[PDB]
């Protein structure tokens, strides 16, 4: 278990564009590309080529990379979450990437609270904070998913 495959399968896979839980366009592993013929166009220019809103495990997989790349160097250049992480375990450190591969930087970095809780060490705590949020509220079952590992420190939820 590791973060990539965590993210697999919170993501799932879908080679065509769709509609996330959000609306929004999205195609791969939860790559987030926005309306549709700007969504079919941003597919495109992401992958470089003419997609007809449709592309190959190969290249949903690069998106990947790319994403899961980006969430790591956008945490560490962050101001308020750096700190959580560095202060975190490698299982917990998953959980904050998964978090901000989902919700964005920005997103995360609006959980106050509930980072403070991480930092502290508060577990039961900040998995109670993490769960008021709308967040939750739309996606229930990956949140807990994400929550139990922040609780736990293992990987049993994905398990
Ligand atoms: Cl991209
Ligand atoms: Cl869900």
């Amino acid at each position: 278990m590791n973060i990539f495959e965590m993210l697999r399968i919170d993501e799932g896979l879908r080679l065509k564009i769709y509609k996330d839980t959000e609306g929004y366009y999205t195609i791969g592993i939860g790559h987030l590309l926005t309306a549709a013929k700007s969504a079919a166009a941003e597919l495109d220019k992401a992958i470089g080529r003419n997609t007809n809103g449709v592309i190959t495990k190969d290249e949903a997989e690069k998106l990947f990379n790319q994403d899961v790349d980006a969430a790591v160097r956008g945490i560490l250049r962050n101001a308020k979450l750096k700190p959580v992480y560095d202060s975190l375990d490698a299982v917990r450190r998953a959980a904050l990437i998964n978090m901000v591969f989902q919700m964005g930087e920005t997103g995360v970095a609006g959980f106050t609270n509930s980072l403070r809780m991480l930092q502290q060490k508060r577990w039961d705590e900040a998995a109670v904070n993490l769960a008021k949020s709308r967040w939750y509220n739309q996606t229930p079952n990956r949140a807990k998913r994400v929550i139990t590992t922040f609780r736990t420190g293992t990987w049993d939820a994905y398990k």
